[PDB]
């Protein structure tokens, strides 16, 4: 709603994933277990229908958050809710596949949070994460504005964005990535203040 | 089109909502130079700057004529009946649009000093690609979007026999070698790219 007002390529990007990325890259037979982090109910819900026959587990950085994502999603069979926190979760599992869409500003410790994500992963584990940067925000600013976004919001992020959240460049999330310990890197995605990759443990 | 390349609209809707009310003062924009522009473009360049002379140049005169007739009541337009590459001319441009065209283009070095001779002092340079990289997300990209079949299979495993074959790196020095002062990259989706240049 007012998401879409604020990040550009947000569509895109989801559409990105789930019509290629994650056709080309993953194979269904292999995918048992899905981490999605901080996820909006669209995402979730397009993970389970590729993805039938695995659980999706769901984790939000609040339970009002995750109450709203479990209204949205009430009918679907194979999803596991986790009441905490991702930097309170312990737990063995590891994972095919983990989303992490535009969740990395938000979070407190960018380092040991991607850190704990590797380790979640399986050997050779899938994550596509995105993120709204500090880039070209001038251009940013219009664009939003453009799109019905509230001005004061707008404002604020563009002028005093460490008061919205994390200040991030690509370049430092890219060694983030590289500190944590992934493999392979790939930018698919960069629009203005926005960045998406595909990385591999 | 809209189903073969990635952020199509997205492209459009930046360039008109944000690069132009950023990078142009509509009183100082007297000549735009329209390269292989489409319909939407020229209308919204014309809606823009409705004192301005917009200059039209396609690559064919069977191109010409479609934008001619989408067109047909606009009165700031100026039409070319000739390639840009024999386009000579001395008017100068504060700003130039060149979308989805240098992958088509035969000679894309000579193409690009054209365009920057063709600028006024700090004009404004909007130029977009399709690009090689990461044809393989792109296939599967276009499939899912209702694109033929038989194209996408030419464009990901001859895309030569299609279009230039142009990596972003080699179209930043392809500007560079022309004497740009300013490049600056806007948009990367999978196998496009846009960048903002300056004289």
């Amino acid at each position: 709603e007012d998401i879409r007002k604020k990040v550009p390529a947000y569509d895109l990007m989801l559409e990105i994933i789930f019509n290629s990325i994650l056709k080309i890259e993953t194979d269904i037979s292999q995918i048992k277990n899905i981490l999605s982090i901080g996820g909006q109910s669209f995402e979730v819900k397009n993970l389970s229908k590729i993805y039938n026959n695995s659980k999706i587990t769901i984790i939000e950085p609040s339970e009002i958050m995750l109450n709203i994502v479990k209204n949205e999603c009430k009918n679907l069979k194979n999803l596991e809710y986790i009441y905490d926190k991702f930097e309170n979760y312990k737990d063995n599992k590891n994972f095919e596949l983990c989303l992490c869409l535009l969740v990395l500003q938000f979070i407190e410790e960018p380092q040991s949070f991607l850190e704990k994500i590797y380790n979640s992963l399986d050997s050779n584990g899938l994550l596509i994460i995105s993120i709204f940067s500090n880039k070209q925000l001038t251009y940013w600013k219009e664009f939003a504005l453009s799109r019905g976004a509230k001005k004061e919001q707008v404002e604020k992020t563009f002028n005093n964005q460490s008061e919205v959240m994390n200040i991030l460049s690509p370049e430092y999330v890219e060694g983030l990535l590289k500190e944590s310990g992934f493999s392979k890197i790939e930018r698919i995605c960069e629009v203005l203040s926005t960045d998406m990759w595909v990385v591999r443990k």
